[PDB]
C-alpha cells in the first residue's frame, strides 16, 4: 500500500500541464466502439480505467495500440459481450452496451452485485436504451439488449440529470433511425466532449452543454482524429495547491471555459488569476487565501469534485468560511482528518463551518474519496512537519502520478511502498 | 367585482409595448429615499403598488410628482415612520425602512400581523439591517431600527436567496462605512437594476446579477435619470399569448436577454423567435405549440413566474409536457380551471404532467395568483366560446391593463364591472 | 478632399436607426419662427444645414439650443433680415422670408447674384407672398418682404411645382386673414410633415399630400412638441444596402406609408419585407436581388432620390433590368463609375439598361450627387476590395454619419481625410 | 507594389506564436540531404526561401511534403546540381554544397555573376570544404565540390565570423572521417539549433553556441523529428509592439535564453516581463516606454537586428536615449521615416539620439530593410490616423503573416494591392 509522506510547509509554484479527462477520455473510448474507421484520440491521460478499457475493447475485436493517444480500429468488432472478469473493476463498462446495440444489434454487459435495489447506477441506461427501441434482457449479474434492425429515435426525459445515461443514450442515438431528444440531460463538459467526438465521426448532435440534446441518427459513423478535453478537476487541484500555499503557478493544456464557478471562487479568495485559450494562472502574490461561501451544484455551478479541495482552502483561509454539498450527501470525511492537522470546523448536516488557521501540522491522514485524498496531499504540502497520506491508489487512478507534479511545484513528496 | 369576459378562439397576433416591471420599480422607488438630488423614475407602470408608494413617501417628505416617470425629491425627507394606513396594503413598503436607516439614522416600518413565526417575510431585512449595525427594536406591529452615526459595511452570508432582503442590505449599503459583500445574493434582473440606479445616483456596487455582489458605501447619493427594466414577465406573457393561438407578435421595448430561458423554452415548443436590442418578435407560422419540459428554477433559470402560462401551452399543445415547480409548492391552482375548460393533466406532487388537447372550452374560471389568473385570460382567447375569468384585480395590481393589450392583438375581451 | 475607403465584399445586416429627414426639419425650422411659444423639434438629424439654420435663427433673436431635438424660443425675434454670410451657404435660407413677413410685418433674404435671370428658384416665393398681400423690393443681392397689418389669403396657382414654393406659401399664410388655396402644391411627405407641424401649433390647414392645400389664417401660433417624419430616402438606402449583399435589416424609426413604391419594387427584386407602424425589416434571405424594371416619377411613384441606388441593385442582380428617369434628365452620371467597378449597362437617353454582374471589383470613384454619391459607399461594400469613393462631402451634408451606420450593419469603411 | 495601410493608434495586447526561425529552418532543410533516414522538420514557418528550399531539394530526388512540419526524406537523391533557376531567387542554396559534397562525394550550385571579386559571400563556403579535402572547380557561373572517399577532418581558422560558412563547414564534417575544428564560429542561436538538429540525427559536435565548433565525423546520419527553435527577432518584435502602446502580452513557443540582452532592455524600458520555458509576458500596464540607452554588438549582446524596433521604442518613449550601432554601419535609413512621422531624432556617424514624443502622426512611409521595414508597422499602428508603409514584400518574406498576428492583437491593417 504505496503512502505519500508529505512535508511542509512548501510554497507551491511553477507549472503544471493538465492531463487530458479520463471522464471525456472514457465515454469517448466506449463511443469508439460506433466508428467503422479508425480513431486517433489523443490527450488520453495514463490511468487504470483507460488500460481496463483499452483491454475490454480488445476482447470484444478491437485493434487498440496506445500512448499519449489511443488509436482505435474498430472496424472488425466482433465479441458483443462484456465479460465479468473485464468489467468488475470498472461500472464506466456500461458504456460498451449502447454502442454495440446500436452498431451491431446486440450488446451484453456483465454487471457488479447487490442487495440494493431501486435507482441503482445503471438503472437510467437500461432504461434509456428500451426507449430507443432495445429489448432489454435481464438476469442478475448482466444486462443484455438487443434490437431488431435499427434503434429508433426517441424524445427521452430524464428524471434525474444523468451524466452516465446522457452519454449511453445520446452515443446509442447517433445510430438510430431518425432524432432523439434528451430533455435534463447533463451538461457536464465531458459530455460536450462526448457529443464533439462523435460529431467528428459524422454524427449530428446540437444542445451539447446545455439541458436538452438533439440527436440526428445517421447510418455509420466513420474515423477520425479526436483531442480529450483537459481535466478541469486536476486542473481546479493545482490552482487551489497554488492558492492555499501563497504560491503562483501556470497551468499549462487547461480550458478556462470549463471552470468559470471555480476561478471565480479563486478570485474571491484573494487570487490574481488570469486565463488564455489553453492556460490559467494563479497568483496569492504571498498571501493567505480569504475565506469564501461555496455551493456545490451541477455543471455548470461549483463542482461537487472541487469541494473538499475548498474545504482546506477556507480552513487554512482568513475568516469563516462556509462549505455546503448539494451533490452527495456524506461527502465531508476529508473534515476530521483536516480536524486531525489542526483546523478548525463545524459540520452542521451536509455543510462545514470552516474557521482559518495559519498553519495546519502533520499527520497520518486517509481519504477513500479521490478529491478527498489529494486534498489531503494538498494540506500535506503546506501542513509543519510530516504528513503521512495512506490508500493514496485512490489518487493514481484518477490522477495521473501528482507526486511528480506537485514534486515540481517545489513539494517535498515522496511514494512510500509497503511501509 | 371586475371580471374579463373572453370570447375565443382568437389567434393573437400584432405589437405589445411592454411596461416597465413595478418589481423593478418598486425597490428603485424606495432607494430614491437615499437620493438628496432630485430624480427621473422612468417607464414606471400605472400600477396600485406605485401609487400606494408615492403616497408612503409623500408621507416622510418625500416631493413626488408622476405621469411616465416618477420624478422625486428626497432632499427634504423628514418623517421617517411608515404608518400602517398606508403600509398595511404593501409588503414592499419594508424597504423604506433601510434607506431612513442608512441616511437618517432612524426608521420605523409599521408590519401586518400574524400567527405564525419563523423566516416570516421580513426577518431576513431585520437581521441584514442588524448585521450592517443597525439597533433593532421589535413590538408586534412594527420594526423600528435606528444606528448611531453610519451603518458600517459588513460581509453578510445569506442562508437563503432573497431578492426582498438582497435589495435591503443592498441599498442601505451604499451609505455604510466601508465594504458590505453580501453572499448567496438574489440575481434577479430586477437586483440589477437596483444596483444600477443605485450606482447612477454614485454608490459603488459590483457583482449585481451574480450570487456575490460588493457594496463599497460612499458619503451621499446624488440624483439624476434612470429608466426601470422592462416587465421580463409581463413580456413571457405576451410570447405565450402569441405562442399558444397560432400567432406572431412583436414586444417592443423589451430586454431580451433577462428571458434566455423562457425564449429558449419557446423555441422548443416551435416558436420562430429573433430578438434585438430592445425588441423580441414570435411567430408560431400558425402552428400548434409543440410541448415542452419545463423546470422552474432561481434566476437565471426557468421563472416561476412563467410557469402557470407554460402549463397552458403544454395543455393545448401537441404531445405530453411535465411542469415542475421548484420554487413554490402550490402554485398549480390554474390546472383544475383549467382541466374545466377542456384540459388533460395530472397533478403528482409538484408537477403537472400535461397532455395537449387541440382546443379547450369557455368557462367561469378564477385564479388568485397573478400569472395564474393571466393565464385563465390567455386559455379564454384560444378557448371555444366564452370564458368568465373572475377577480380580475389580481391581474389589475401586476399588468397595465392587460385587455387593452390583448385586445390589439385581436381578442374579444372585455372588462364587466359587477356582474 | 475627405474620401471613404471601403472594403468588400461584406454581408449588411443589423438594425439601423432611419434618422428625421432634413428636407422636413428645415423647413419645420424655419416655420418655428411663426411660433409664439417655446416649441421642440425632435428627431433632427446633426447635419450641416441644421447648424446653418439655428446658426440663421439665432442671429433674428431666437433661442435655439440643440441635440436630439431643437428647442425654439421665437418669443423675442428682433431681428429681420437673413444675412449673405449666413445664407450664402444655404439655399433653404429662402424659408425665413415667409414667417418673418406673416408673423412681424417684414422680412429680408439676401441672395447670391448669377447672371441668369428668369424663373429663378426663389420667383415662386417672391410672387407667392406678393400674392399674399406682401410687399416685394428687389435689388440684386436681396429680397425684402412687408406688409402693413396681416397678409391676406389668396388663391394662388402654382405654374410648376415646387417644394420650396409649397413650404414658402403654406406657412406665410398660416397667419393670413382668410383662406389661402395652393393649387399644383408639392406633394411629398415632408410638405405634408410641415403642414402637420403647423397644424400642431395651431393652424388649419388641410390637403397637404394632395394637389391643393386649403390654408385658414389664424391670428397666432403656438407652440409644441413636433417630432420631423424619418428620411424615406435615408430608409431606402439602408433597405438597398441589406438587399444588394445578401441581408437582411430592421430599420427602426420609420415610417412605412412614405416608401410605397420602393418596398413593392424591393419585394420585386426578391425581398421579404415586413412593415410596421414605426419600422420596416427586409430579409434577402442570403440570395441575390432579381432585375427589376423601375420608372421614377412624381411622389407618391417611384421616387427619382431612390434611382441612384436602385440602379446599383440592378446591376449586381440576376438578370436584366432597365431604369427609367421620366421626368429627370443627366441623372446616370454615376453608371460610367459602376461599369468601372465591373457592371454591364448601356445608359440610353433617359433610362439605364442594367446586365446584373455577380460581382463587382473596388475602383476609384466619384458621384457628385448625394444619392449617387452614396450608392457608389454601398457599392464599395460589395465589390471584391477596395473602393475609394472621393468627394464624400456631399454625402456627409444629407446623410447623418453613414459610416457609422453602415459599420454596424457590418461595413468596413474608413475617412480618409487627406485626397 | 504591395504595402501595408495602418490605422491608429491602437493598443496592442493579447497571445501571439511565435513562428520557427526562418534563419534556423533554411540551415536544418539543407542539412536534411545528409539523413539517411526520413526526417520530420516540425516548427518551420511558411516563408518564400522555405519554398524555394523545397523546390530546390524536390530537384535533388529529394521527397518533401509540408504543413506545420516539412517532411524529408533524401534517401533517393540522385541529382546533384542546384541550377540557377532554382537558386537565383536564394543566397541560401549555397547551403546545398557542404551536405551534397559530403553524402554523395559531389555538388555544384549556380551563382548569380557579379563584376566584384574579392572576399565574396561564399568564398568562405568554398574554401571550408577545400580545406575538408574537397576539390572545388569554378567557372564564372557555379561552385561544383567532389570529393572520391570521404571528406576529411581539418582544424580551420574561420577569418571572419560566418553563420552561413559556419552551417556549411559544420554540416559537411559531420560525415568527414576525423575531426574538425571551426575556430571563430559564428554564436548565433541558428547556428546551435542547426548543430543540434545535425546531434540529433546522430552527429558528435560540441561547442556550438561558442567561438569553437568541434566536430567528430560519423559515417552515416540517421532521421528523427526536430522542431526548428523560435524565431527571437519576431519575438523581440511583438515584445516592442507591446511595449511601446501601452500593451499586454504573452508570446506562446517563444524561447527566453535567446533574446536575454532584448529583455533586460525591455526591463530597462518599464516593462513588465516574466518568462516560462517556452513563453515571455510582457505588460506595460498602460504606460510609456522610459528612453533606453542601446549598444548593439554579435550574440549574445543586443542584437542589430532588433536595433530598428528599439529605435522606435525610443522615439515614443518617455526622454532621450541614444543607439549605437557597435559593428554596422548605415543602419538608421528608417530613421528619416519615423521622423516624418512626427519623432525627434538626430543620426550622428553610428548612433541615433532620440528624443522621446508622445504621439506619432500617419505617414507614408518606405523602409527596405525587413527590420526597419516591421518597425514601420509597429510605427503605423501607434501613430495617430494613417500610415502606409510601401514595399512590405521584405516582411512577407521574413515574418509569416505579421498582419493576421497583429490584427490579433488589435492591430487595424490592411494589404493594398496596387500602389
Ligand atoms: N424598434 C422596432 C424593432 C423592429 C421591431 C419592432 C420594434
Ligand atoms: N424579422 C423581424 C424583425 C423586425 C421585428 C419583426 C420580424
Ligand atoms: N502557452 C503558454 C501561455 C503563457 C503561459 C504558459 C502557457
Ligand atoms: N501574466 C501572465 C501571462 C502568461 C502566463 C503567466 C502570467
Amino acid at each position: 500500500m504505496d503512502k505519500f509522506r508529505v512535508q511542509g510547509p512548501t510554497r507551491l509554484q511553477g507549472e503544471v500541464t493538465i492531463s487530458g479527462a479520463k471522464n471525456a477520455a472514457l465515454p469517448i473510448l466506449f463511443a469508439a466502439l460506433l466508428a467503422e474507421e479508425p480513431v486517433e484520440i489523443q490527450n488520453v491521460p495514463k490511468l487504470k480505467d483507460i488500460d481496463t478499457t483499452m483491454k475490454l475493447l480488445t476482447q470484444l475485436g478491437t485493434k487498440v495500440e496506445r500512448n499519449g493517444s489511443v488509436w482505435i480500429d474498430a472496424s472488425n468488432v466482433n465479441n458483443f459481450s462484456a465479460p465479468y472478469d473485464l468489467v468488475k473493476t470498472m461500472r464506466a463498462s456500461i458504456w460498451a452496451l449502447g454502442p454495440l446495440v446500436a452498431r451491431f444489434g446486440q450488446g451484453q454487459v456483465s454487471l457488479p452485485g447487490g442487495c440494493a435495489i431501486g435507482a441503482r447506477p445503471v438503472d437510467l441506461h437500461i432504461f434509456g436504451l428500451e426507449k430507443l427501441g432495445a429489448e432489454i434482457k435481464l438476469e442478475e449479474g448482466y444486462v443484455k439488449a438487443s434490437v431488431n434492425g435499427r434503434l429508433k429515435g426517441a424524445h427521452i426525459v430524464m428524471d434525474k440529470v444523468s451524466v452516465g445515461a446522457t452519454v449511453t443514450i445520446m452515443s446509442a442515438a447517433t445510430l438510430a433511425e431518425g432524432t432523439t431528444i434528451i430533455e435534463n440531460a447533463a451538461r457536464e463538459p465531458e459530455i460536450v466532449d462526448t457529443a464533439n467526438f462523435l460529431v467528428a465521426l459524422g454524427a449530428k448532435i446540437s444542445g451539447q452543454g446545455t439541458d436538452r440534446i438533439t440527436i440526428e441518427g445517421v447510418e455509420r459513423l466513420g474515423g477520425g482524429v479526436y483531442r480529450v478535453l483537459p481535466d478541469r478537476i486536476e486542473t481546479g487541484t493545482f490552482l487551489v495547491a497554488a492558492a492555499i500555499s501563497g504560491g503562483k503557478i501556470v497551468c499549462r493544456n487547461a480550458q478556462p471555459d470549463t471552470l468559470d464557478a471555480v476561478l471565480a471562487k479563486l478570485r474571491e479568495a484573494g487570487a490574481d488569476i488570469e486565463t488564455g485559450e489553453d492556460w490559467i494562472s494563479l497568483d496569492m502574490h504571498g498571501k493567505r487565501p480569504k475565506a469564501v461561501t461555496v455551493r456545490t451544484a451541477p455543471h455548470p455551478a461549483f463542482p461537487t469534485d472541487m469541494q473538499a479541495q475548498f474545504t482546506l482552502l477556507n480552513l487554512v483561509a482568513e475568516g469563516t468560511g462556509v462549505i455546503t454539498e448539494t451533490i452527495f450527501e456524506n461527502r465531508f470525511m476529508h473534515v476530521p482528518e483536516l480536524i486531525r492537522m489542526g483546523a478548525h470546523a463545524e459540520i452542521e448536516s451536509n455543510t462545514v463551518i470552516c474557521h482559518g488557521v495559519e498553519k495546519l501540522s502533520g499527520a497520518q491522514v486517509m481519504a477513500t474519496d479521490l478529491r478527498a485524498s489529494a486534498s489531503l496531499v494538498l494540506a500535506g504540502c503546506i501542513a509543519e512537519g510530516t504528513t503521512v497520506v495512506d490508500r493514496i491508489y485512490h489518487i493514481d487512478r484518477g490522477y495521473e502520478r501528482i507526486e511528480d507534479k506537485l514534486r515540481a511545484l517545489g513539494a517535498n513528496i515522496e511514494r512510500v511502498k509497503g511501509e
